[PDB]
């Protein structure tokens, strides 16, 4: 029971923890979104790093497999906006001490998060640290999306294959 619970407990961590994130990024919490960053990227971290124990029943595993596809979702969602929200930014504060992919420049300090509606290459900012905050957010994230890939597929996955038409 223990050692299962454990296993369980720290993916239904993961699983709620990505949930709230997504959500939070939706509805336009992304600077809190950072003062939960290291939150989420340290948890989810340590959580993998751990090796799946005995014990396990169907339940068990359809279980794990509903919170780590549920967080798999939560992830690829997460990159989707987030990246988004990275095209925008760059849109909307432009070239300063930094340079970037023909975004245009505007002379203001931030405000906050202003947000707004404009695709970028890559990215850039003012923002120097919160933007380094956020390429370190997606390259753990990349991390943390192989690991989860890699250990569902291990997990549940037996034939690593989905090729037909509808």
């Amino acid at each position: 029971m223990t050692s299962t619970v454990e296993f369980i407990n720290r993916w239904q961590r993961i699983a709620l923890l990505s949930q709230s994130l997504l959500e939070l990024a939706q509805r336009g919490e992304w600077d809190l979104l950072l003062q939960q960053e290291v939150s989420y990227l340290q948890s989810i971290e340590t959580v993998m790093e751990k090796q799946t124990p005995p014990g396990i029943t169907r339940s068990i595993q359809d279980m794990v497999a509903g919170y780590i596809k549920q967080t798999l979702d939560n992830e690829q969602l997460l990159k989707g906006l987030l990246q988004q929200r990275l095209d925008e930014l760059s849109s909307l504060i432009g070239q300063v001490l930094f340079q970037g992919p023909s975004a245009g420049l505007v002379p203001r300090g931030s405000g906050g998060i202003e947000g707004s509606n404009l695709n970028t290459d890559m990215g850039n900012g003012i923002a120097s640290n919160r933007w380094i905050n956020y390429q370190q957010f997606i390259q753990t994230l990349e991390k943390a999306i192989e690991q989860h890939r890699l250990q569902l597929t291990q997990w549940t996955q037996k034939v690593d294959l989905a090729l037909k038409s509808w």
